[PDB]
């Protein structure tokens, strides 16, 4: 076992030098230099990574580790009860320890998200760092450098000291901020100012091909409007400057990861060039940006750990991620990243997910899903709808919508969730240290906006099994289903011609006919169907998405079952599904006579 | 978080009832009943599973959990710092707790190994169990039952009380032995006696199709000879009876998992029907059977944990798995499961793997690979040859071969590793409780066979970076390479037309030309190639395994480089490989002047 980290000074500087030039093998070469204290010394590879809420440190990708003290090799021994901890014996009279190793980043998605391509790379300093055990991470002064592919541009919130040729030397920085200061680099780069002033915000775009960088003025303006709308909500910025990192790519592994003064984001090459086709993911930058307030600056006390190698407590992720999921979609509408119609159909899809798409809510609480990061590490699960899957995101969002609606009702619409945002995250402009909070702090700040038993309200939703969608009705709308496609579903289905049929047949299909998801206790489930089975034919006709949708519509209101020819492994059988509700996709409709608070919430300030 | 398990009596019986009939959804339905006193109670889902040496308990597949005390639901709360631990409050006057849940076994291999098919199933009791925290697992008396698909046969070492219809009630058993008593069930079943007597051994075969069960007399005899050869080695059996469980299948997930009185094994449907083609995997039953002595009965003290929810120490896996890997191959030859020529070429491949196929030994020791189970959980890695990958298996095997050769050299061939086997595992016939050992015990028993500094010998090999293949030459043979295919490689290549070129071009390829492996610092590596790249053409000719092999031979002894057309993502380039050694496959050849101890080692006793 590794001794607990202590809030004591670390003498000297942890030097971290990274060679990021072996794009072909996708290898980051690392040298870490630090003072050596005589006696046993334990070095740690970061395990629990802020923003991942789970022990995602890729320990088995650390290879070629050789440790030398004052130029002599010393053998290392891994702690079999802490496989992220390497112990060496430092001789008496020693001065300096050097550890050299390689981070073997994924050569295919099966190994994790790809971090190197022929045109760009993603350096996450936790993957290229060893640091001494026994210290709070913030007490370790670090100084990093990286050697880039020839002539590549780079971007990071971390301040550059100098670039000599292709070796970038950064100014000293605390080790926790180093891990929190990722770098993108690439040959096709555009830097766009989103906000000038004393706390400026920039957008750093890297692409597989330069043509993807052609952001149009109104599209840049929508990102600039995001910054303005966050200013209206919070009244403060928790950074001295902010660097959006955005990779437009089909080669780099997808990412959305927040930091204090930056975020790592990926989109498709058509993020800008096909604005109307790429909209469903455009809440990404709003989401990760919001975390600078909600998650990085303010963090649950059980989540704000002293180093990267003690476990994180995720109990409050329904605020961290849940309210950020909420604000990401709201701010997308307020900024023009989304249209109001797009944002409303997205919210309808969230509401339907918890009204009808989450039968696991009968036995599992949203609170318990804050354990999903460590339980599952986002590995494949058979029934996201019944096992549940990180619903502290979207279920949390629905609770925060209801919180907004209740604040309005208590105050005759003079207060809203905007007032909680300013009160809870708006203090101490410019500070980007960690300001921890507890559950009781959430309650007290809500009670300060409008007096109410908020503790019971939050517990009843997060520890309950009942409806989470009450914020829809209270804010003047109603969740409905009809045969009109949901804007998000339609965009997500089309071009590949897939078929999302969650609320009719209780399954989703690829264009090939392969079932990609099955709703627990739904019609497909009750025919014994599982993901991976194939719908070969519908009423005798070779499967297509149009064919099965037409058959569903033809069965609406009749008593003639839909006949599905199914391939299960190497067997074929025909099932008859007595489903006659037609195609059903969620939308929101106004409740006439009630105030439309929802549109006010989603309106630009 | 969770209180430590104590060696104190457990009052009552843990009843575990499993319904294994939902083959379509692949769901095991579970009811666990246990004594309960009022107040706080913590229930555990097994986490660290004996024989996996890592926390493989599938916690995220436990769904639908409802806990009732005296018929009334009690809410449960998971420990966010121990996600395998469930906490409830037991009301006053209660005597009994009932927990019901479902184990959602993998619906595809991406979720883990498949455990249900239309013809067979594999029940592992740890996946269908909750048990009270605070107790040594061996102190908990359990009693299990299972409801099978209609008419299915079953086999397990656990003794049956009665079968009523399709519900099997088992006799009470200690909870640790329950977890150690898996069950196979299926519609195509054959039971074969391998040894009669007071400690009988049976082979239980389940198949996708009945024709695969047609074991011929000489093939059954080889399995009977395996039991006889183990008797000669150890002189004792650590079980009152033993049940081989063997699944001949393309649908059940592959498995080799040892137990005290049974093992879980899978083979191809042609395990018997194409005996000469399916030979490379036939050390499986010899391997897992050997674990009844080495691993189950004798186990490292740091591995022999008190329950399933504290971490296991794997430091001695180079004995547990390493010597079992050794005996699995030796016993295949001694029993006739393998021919002597097959076993020799298999050993040649192991020797070559550490002579030339493990460049990672320059920085990592075999000892450190005992941490790979927890580090990697057998997830994909880019360079098994450089990161290393559980080399305590085959590297351990090579060390034990050298131990054998050294015992012979010290004793003028009067003692061998067979004497260590009998001395270390041959005590206490009939005993199948765990008999722990430490490193010092290994040393003392070796020293008792022949006096020598065995501690330094073992450490020099397991903590070193040098050669592990010294036992080959010491026992009278020499590792050589030539263009004659290795029998194991040829069989593993055949039918699919793959190309293993580790010792020539430093890579392996599928018939498609996709690179499946790259040797660190080898020729393919030095051309920048990675797994997933595709060799499109060789000297301009469309790739095939024969085409690239012919080109390698054509380049032998010349100065004309091999031209490879390569697809890297969406780009094509041609590389010139200056490799002129020809095809090189490992074999063993006699050193004519030296005594042939290797053949003695592999000879039937
Ligand atoms: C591309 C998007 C879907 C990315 C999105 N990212 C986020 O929500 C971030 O704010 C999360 N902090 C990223 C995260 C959370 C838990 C475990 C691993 C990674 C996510 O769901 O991971
Ligand atoms: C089919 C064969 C390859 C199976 C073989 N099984 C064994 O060696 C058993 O003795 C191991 N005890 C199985 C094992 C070890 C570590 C982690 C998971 C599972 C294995 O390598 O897993
Ligand atoms: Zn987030
Ligand atoms: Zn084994």
């Amino acid at each position: 076992a590794t001794a607990a980290p202590q809030d004591v000074p670390f003498e000297g500087t942890l030097k971290i030098d990274v060679d990021a030039t072996d794009l072909q093998h996708r290898i980051f070469k690392v040298k870490t230099t630090m003072p050596a204290t005589p006696g046993p010394m334990t070095l740690l590879y970061p395990q629990w990574i802020p923003g991942n809420h789970s022990p995602t440190g890729p320990i088995d990708k650390l290879a070629g580790l050789v440790i030398k003290v004052d130029g002599k090799v010393v053998p290392w021994t891994r702690d079999q009860f802490d496989v992220y901890a390497f112990k060496v014996d430092v001789p008496q009279g020693a001065s300096e320890l050097v550890a050299e190793f390689k981070f073997l980043s994924p050569q295919a998605s099966s190994q994790g998200r790809v971090m190197m391509t022929p045109e760009m790379l993603n350096l996450q300093w936790n993957t290229t760092a060893l640091y001494p055990a026994g210290y709070f991470a913030r007490n370790i002064k670090a100084q990093a450098s990286v050697t880039l592919p020839a002539g590549w541009s780079y971007a990071t919130a971390m301040e550059t000291e100098r670039r000599v040729g292709d070796t970038v030397t950064f100014k000293p920085i605390d080790f926790d901020d180093l891990v929190d200061s990722p770098m993108f680099a690439g040959k096709y780069y555009k830097r766009v100012e989103l906000s000038a002033g004393k706390q400026p915000v920039y957008l750093n775009v890297f692409a597989d091909e330069a043509k993807s960088l052609d952001a149009k003025p109104e599209q840049i303006k929508a990102h600039a409007a995001l910054v303005q709308q966050m200013d209206k909500l919070y009244g403060a910025r928790h950074f001295d400057h902010y660097e959006f990192l955005l990779a437009l790519t089909k080669k780099l592994g997808g990412i959305g990861l927040e930091h204090h003064r930056s975020s790592e984001n990926s989109g498709a090459p058509n993020y800008f060039t096909e604005w109307d086709k790429s909209w469903t993911g455009r809440d990404l930058l709003a989401h990760e940006f919001n975390h600078s307030w909600n998650g990085k600056y303010r963090r649950g006390a059980d989540l704000a750990t002293p180093n990267f190698n003690v476990p994180m407590g995720d109990s409050l992720l329904w605020l961290y991620e849940g309210q950020t999921q909420f604000w990401g979609e709201v701010m997308s509408a307020r900024s023009g990243l989304w249209t109001q119609e797009q944002a409303r159909d997205m919210l309808a899809g969230v509401a339907a997910q918890y009204e009808r798409g989450r039968p696991g809510m009968a036995w599992r609480t949203v609170q318990d899903t804050t354990n999903d990061p460590t339980m599952s590490m986002r590995r494949p699960k058979a029934y996201r709808n019944y096992q549940m899957s990180e619903d502290y995101y979207s279920g949390g969002q629905m609770m925060w919508l209801e919180v907004d609606s209740k604040l309005r009702a208590l105050t005759n619409n003079k207060r809203s969730i905007d007032d909680f945002g300013k009160a809870f995250f708006g203090m101490k402009n410019g500070d980007w240290d960690v300001n921890p909070y507890t559950f009781d702090d959430i309650v007290s700040t809500l009670n300060g906006v409008a007096a109410f038993d908020w503790a019971s309200f939050l517990r009843s939703r997060m520890d309950g099994h009942g409806s989470l969608i009450g914020g829809i009705e209270a804010n003047g709308w109603k969740l409905v289903y009809n045969d009109e496609p949901n804007l998000a579903t339609k965009t997500d289905e089309s071009d590949d011609k897939d078929a999302s049929l969650t609320y009719s047949l209780g399954m989703s299909l690829k264009a090939s006919g392969d079932i990609s998801d099955v709703l627990w206790d739904g019609p497909a489930f009750n025919a014994g169907l599982i993901t991976g089975n194939t719908i070969v034919a519908v009423n005798g006709r070779a499967f297509s998405s149009d064919v099965i949708k037409d058959a569903i519509t033809a069965a609406k209101g009749t008593t003639v079952p839909i006949e599905l020819l199914v391939k299960r492994l190497d067997r074929y059988d025909t099932v008859r599904i007595d489903y006659h509700g037609g195609l059903l996709y969620p939308h929101l409709e106004r409740i006439a006579g009630k105030p439309d608070r929802l549109s006010e919430l989603y309106k630009a300030r």
